[PDB]
């Protein structure tokens, strides 16, 4: 019909305009999946409401989005294969992936894209449950897409999304019906969001993470925050939690927050809705804040975990419960006082590594069995701090970085390392809305976890006014962690701890307008008090890590230096088969692309198997 | 000068400001002001908004003015007029000798503001001496304290011109109309004058 | 045609979504008006390039944006008066303006608006110069509209704007042609931008 024919969805193009970044999306929230009985919140058994949609799908490939036929949304075309999803369409043998270091693939001309976008068509037929259409809403969850995508449900239009790494969730309440249902998704290659991500990595595009479906009752809970505070002797502790609900309001609803450890319990609390007057008419009528207190805690550190367990549930006054969610919790406190990065009243010494998400066989897809070999092979070799570079990861990495013992540095999705000069798209304030939807929706996803201790804005994107604008927005809505930023010389107002890249130890080299002084010379300049943690040191391609012993004398003699991060952990290689069947590791631009850079894709501390370097 | 923000109806008055889903629509009314009015020699103080609560966004735009133009100060009123989003204190309707306490947003006395522990900034009033009907009584007591103390600076008077509308009878002679007499519901029926002169113009006493 | 029929401009509604605040707008700049010889910059004589379009226009009033007929953009309806522009349609005697102090006019429910928006239709026929279509671009400047508005040039679609007080400027380079030309503008009463302006004043549009 109209306007759900393909002649009217396409023009006017939404993937060329930086003022339209989304249509019909919901808010962000920490992941909870909403199981029903109160008992399984303590045991973390697999819930029955959360339903997964992995498996086999229908697929077809088109050279441009203007040549796709109109009869696709009615029934499936006879030319489709069967493709397992999640996967990229680059590795199956349709196109050739490209690799660059500093230059954009397409011609530089903002905000346009060329007229040959390789576009793809996915299709799926599924059955739905009978009772799910009677009451409540059924939320549909995409955890990954690259880069921009349109969606159709049963021959009608739903929405549109832009961002690549962070998830996207849609509402699908009144559309579907009993029995069988269709879903048709069209995926695009290049869009305006490609002008803000230019990391040193391979270039692939598709659906590469999980896809799931979820069910909620008509009254639900939406958000909740957990915060802790301490006295001076580390002997008495105060927990406070804030619970955000939604939907229909009544009077007789109650909440309950129970704190569990092992099998016994410690503290509990209930309260009804409403309170805490603020300026100046009234107070919030949808929130509650509960306070509990504990004696002699078991603290979280890098050496010993000592996790707790928390259950937050919503129930009536007699009464049967409706919802219960859970989040893990541990106790610590991070602060800067008099010029040292202090944790639990002790100075700290960081030794870490950068990690870049990659796999040789399946492309960008990460399974479960790889993330345990990474943490087990980091702990045995005396590391305790990992930096995710340069985008937020799968939502399961953090809880494996809770139970084992290492620190995590997190990052938004901004890099502009191609423009001339490198602060054109940042200082110009026409790009403030599209740039401030990649930092806000990170903090609301990753704020309950106990592992993250340092936020970071971006990397290699110059200096401007926007990086000063978002900085108070993190430092005004969460005051318990510091904020770090590198580019522009690593001295400016948009940071709190100095972080140069690739700074030497004794000699120094001057540049015009962005020097790199010596590491013992930074601290003695007139009017400088902050500490210094390196963001990148000791590049490691081929035979490298020479002169490494000279850093670890100065790291122990001086009081105020703190350590650094090592680039890089794992190689980025891809596999390819010959006529014999034997494989050989491929690198750079050998697939058949122009241009290329042909050696700067290894950066290896281990191989891609994994098997350790010397 | 001033941007275009007021949210004096919601419950509480920082719902649409603290929630960060409204940051793009709210940051297109301050940026496009500064690029229009920055060459003129008359404007000396920027101001963000009025009567819109306190939140994170009013801290977010503040460094954006103070990082692209450093030659003028920035002023903001709501929330108690003491917070981090301002540089000069500006309460509205603060008295001279007596004080009145409220929960969570007091209005202390004007000689008492400056002597609190850890306070150094000046004080320019944003609104004083409401002037509907016979008013401006007790006006002489402000202009003794404005000349004795060093660090007080003065204030702004609400309001200059009336807001009346005209309407014709069957005779042809006019009469000044006010409030909700056109035929609307609801209305407020006296708070539209606020006059220091009439609507002609012809001066009040 | 498609998509410049009125059945496809309206849904999906852009005046209910706080993520869409503009379509096809240019940057901001201090006002300069671009006269040609170097001598008149010192004397500030009236420039010849800057051309004003005040005067008389065609007008009609509709109770809701869903009942407007489709043959309006072809030729003008026979039921139009002649109205001098700039002016508000409240003072001519079509509706009744409203006044409040603290409460919103419509029912509080963000981000929606009710389904009876009083909408208006302006129309204008004008001649253009011959040499202006040969070289260079011809920028069109609106210095005020309340509140959200759509625009049509010669039966084709151009853009959409939201904000009330600050100006708005569009590009009109490749659309017009020699001789005579039409402009049809449709103005809306309430939109999402009404949830950020609540000053103590009269309510006109
Ligand atoms: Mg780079
Ligand atoms: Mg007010």
């Amino acid at each position: 019909m109209i306007t759900d024919s393909l002649a009217v969805v396409l023009q006017r193009r939404d993937w060329e305009n930086p003022g339209v970044t989304q249509l019909n999306r919901l808010a962000a929230h920490p992941p909870f999946a909403s199981w029903r009985n109160s008992e399984e919140a303590r045991t973390d058994r697999p819930s029955q409401q959360l339903r997964s949609l992995n498996g086999e799908w229908r697929f077809a490939w088109f050279p441009a989005p203007e040549a796709v036929p109109e009869s696709w949304l009615e029934c499936d075309l006879p030319e489709a294969d069967t493709v397992v999803v999640p996967s990229n369409w680059q590795m199956h043998g349709y196109d050739a992936p490209i690799y660059t270091n500093v230059t954009y693939p397409i011609t530089v001309n903002p905000p346009f894209v060329p007229t040959e976008n390789p576009t793809g068509c996915y299709s799926l037929t599924f059955n739905v449950d009978e009772s799910w259409l009677q009451e409540g809403q059924t939320r549909i969850i995409f955890d990954g897409v690259n880069s921009a995508f349109h969606l159709w449900c049963n021959g009608r239009w739903v929405g549109y999304g832009q961002d690549s790494r962070l998830p996207s969730e849609f509402d699908l309440s009144a559309f579907l019906r009993a029995g069988e249902n269709r879903l048709a998704v069209m995926v695009l290659r290049w869009s305006d969001g490609s002008y803000l991500e230019d990391q040193d990595m391979w270039r692939m595009s598709g659906i590469f993470r999980d896809v799931s479906l979820l069910h909620k009752p008509t009254t639900q809970i939406s958000d909740f925050h957990v915060a802790t505070r301490f006295n001076d002797d580390f002997s008495r502790a105060v927990l406070e939690a804030e619970v955000q609900m939604c939907g229909e309001l009544r009077d007789y609803l109650r909440v309950t927050v129970s704190l569990w450890q092992g099998e016994t319990q410690v503290a509990s609390g209930t309260a009804p809705f409403g309170g805490e007057i603020i300026d100046e008419r009234g107070g919030y009528a949808d929130r509650v804040t509960l306070r509990l207190n504990v004696e002699n805690p078991k603290l979280w550190s890098a050496e010993i975990p000592n996790l707790y367990r928390a259950v937050v549930e919503l129930h009536t006054a007699d009464g049967t419960l409706i919802e219960a969610e859970a989040c893990d919790v541990g106790f610590r406190e991070v602060r800067i006082e008099n010029g040292l990065l202090l944790l639990n009243g002790k100075p700290l010494l960081i030794r870490g590594v950068n990690r870049h998400e990659h796999h040789p066989l399946h492309g960008q897809v990460m399974d479960e069995q790889t993330m345990v070999q990474d943490i087990l092979l980091m702990k045995q070799n005396n590391f305790n701090a990992v930096r995710c570079s340069h985008y937020p990861n799968h939502p399961l990495w953090y809880t494996l970085c809770d139970r084992y013992g290492l620190y995590v540095v997190d990052e938004a999705n901004i890099e502009t390392h191609g423009m001339v000069p490198m602060n054109r798209l940042t200082d110009d304030p026409r790009w403030l809305p599209a740039m401030s939807e990649r930092v806000t929706r990170m903090v609301q996803r990753d704020r309950n976890h106990p592992s993250v201790i340092i936020w970071s804005l971006g990397n290699e994107s110059g200096h401007g006014a926007n990086h000063d604008a978002l900085y108070r927005w993190i430092k005004s809505v969460d005051p318990s962690r510091p904020v770090q930023y590198e580019g522009g010389g690593a001295d400016t107002t948009a940071t709190d701890i100095i972080c140069p890249m690739y700074a030497r130890v004794d000699e120094d080299q001057p540049f015009p307008a962005v020097p790199k002084w010596s590491i013992k010379k930074w601290l003695s300049l007139p009017g400088e008090t902050r500490p210094l943690i390196l963001c990148e040191y000791a590049h490691a391609m081929g035979n490298s890590l020479g002169g490494f012993a000279k850093y670890w004398q100065a790291f122990r003699q001086y009081p105020r230096l703190q350590g650094g991060f090592v680039w890089d952990w794992v190689d980025q290689s891809l596999i390819k088969y010959d006529e014999n069947g034997n494989p050989w590791s491929a690198y750079g631009g050998d697939f058949g692309d122009t241009p290329n850079d042909r050696q700067f894709c290894m950066n290896g501390l281990v191989f891609a198997d994994r098997t350790p370097h010397p």
